Order: C-alpha cells, then structure tokens, then sequence
C-alpha cells in the first residue's frame, strides 16, 4: 500500500530534508549510499530501507537495482518515486577547484558516471516498478549547469548540464509509459559537494505527489 521512494544522495542539506519530508508524509524511503547501514543513522529506518551501492560502478548499480526490485515486491512491485540527488565534484591538489585544463580522464569518467549515467541507469533499471506505479523521476540539477561557479568544478558543471538535457529526453521517452520525469535546480550550489534546502525538498516532494501528476519535462529553477 505504502508509497515508496528510492533516493540517491541522502546527504546533509537537500538529501536529509528530502528524507524527512517523505518520511513525515508516510512514505517508505529507500536510501542508496556507499556506506554500510549503521544504527547511528539520523532517520529510524531499518536495514531493509538502506541500499549499499557505489554509483561509480556499473556492476554495483546492477546489483543494487536487483536488490531494490526484490524489496519492492513487498508492495506489489511499485516504485512511486526515484530521486537522483547524488553528485560529486572532486577537487584538485590542495582542495582547489578543478577546471577544464586540469581535470584528468578518470575524474571526467567518475563524475559523469555518478552524476549523469546513474540517474538513467537507475530509471531504466527500475522501469517496470515505476511503470506499475505510474511513478515520478526527479533529477536534481544545479546552477553550475548554466553558469560558471567558484565552488563547483568543470566536471560537475558539465555533467549537471548534461543531466538537465537528459531530463528533457527522459520525459519524452518515459511519457508514453505514464512515468513523469522532471528536474529541479536549487538556487545555490548543494553544499554536499563542498531554509533554502527545505524549499528544494518541498518541491521534490511536490513533483512526486498527485498535484504534479500532469507535469513532465520541466525544470524548476528555485530563485
Ligand atoms: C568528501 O567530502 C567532500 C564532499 O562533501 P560531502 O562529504 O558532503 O560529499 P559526498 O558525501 O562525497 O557525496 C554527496 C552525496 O552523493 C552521494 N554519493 C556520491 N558519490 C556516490 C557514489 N559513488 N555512490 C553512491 N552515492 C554517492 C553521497 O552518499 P554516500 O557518501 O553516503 O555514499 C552523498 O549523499 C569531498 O572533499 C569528498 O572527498
Ligand atoms: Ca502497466
């Protein structure tokens, strides 16, 4: 019965505020993280709501998808929401911003894999359950996708710009199956890559509930 959310990037700020919003609304919240489940976690969700997965690893993502699908059988194999908030912006030597000149191949690869490929891999991997629920996919974009930012490196900026375009394409592709796909760009950089965050969490929640049933292919720019 209970509506279910799969969330990546459940970090302090936007991620935690989103967990809190959906938890208080009565949803089951399955969080994905590189870390082992710990009883010192802020929310009281048990191990059945935690998925250990490294989103830079396509093999691990396939293993996480299969485990999520098994855990969704407890609700009729429905996934009402997938929220892609995981994002990385690796820094150069000495904690410096990493620009287009200095970014090595391995960073381009891992940043695009986590920030860009994992959202579509998870959405198409969980397609059956999203379709069964006529669910919602939210991709969290960034102001860095549209303007050069002092606190976000080039790989992050370009992968988030790619993610904004991917959101538009996914909405067109997933639409005929009844799955809506939208993006939200917070007004400030997500401090995870280092009141306003509650607004982002509220908007993600809106995009996953009945009032947004007819909205797809949009990108909401929080001002
Ligand atoms: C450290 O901390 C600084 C960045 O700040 P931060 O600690 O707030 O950032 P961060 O934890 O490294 O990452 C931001 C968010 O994205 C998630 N995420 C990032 N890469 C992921 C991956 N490969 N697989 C799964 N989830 C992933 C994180 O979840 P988890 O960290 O729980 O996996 C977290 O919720 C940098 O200096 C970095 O080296
Ligand atoms: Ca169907």
């Amino acid at each position: 019965e209970r509506k279910t959310l799969v969330l990546t990037g459940a970090s302090r700020g936007i991620g935690h505020a989103t967990v809190k919003r959906f938890s208080l609304a009565g949803w089951r919240v399955i969080t994905c993280s590189r870390q082992d489940f710990s009883e010192n976690c802020p929310w009281p969700a048990g191990p059945e709501d935690h998925i250990k997965v490294d989103l830079s690893d396509p093999e691990d993502i396939g293993k996480a998808i299969a485990e999520i699908r098994r855990r969704l059988e407890a609700n009729g194999s429905k996934l009402h929401a997938l929220v892609n908030n995981a994002g990385i912006s690796p820094k150069a030597e000495g904690g410096r911003r990493m620009n287009s000149i200095e970014t090595p191949m391995a960073v381009w690869r891992d940043v695009f894999q986590v920030n860009f490929m994992a959202p579509i891999m998870l959405a198409r991997g969980l397609f059956k359950e999203l379709e069964a629920a006529q669910g919602s996919v939210v991709n969290v974009t960034s102001i860095a996708g549209s303007r050069v930012h002092p606190f976000a490196g080039t790989a992050y900026a370009t992968s988030k710009a790619a993610l904004a375009a991917l959101t538009r394409e996914m909405a067109s592709d997933f639409g005929p199956y009844g799955i809506r796909v939208n993006a939200i760009a917070p007004g400030e950089i997500d401090t995870a890559i280092l009141g306003k965050t509650s607004e982002v969490a509220e908007t993600i929640y809106f995009l996953c509930t009945e009032t947004s049933s007819y909205v797809t292919g949009s990108e909401i720019h929080i001002n």
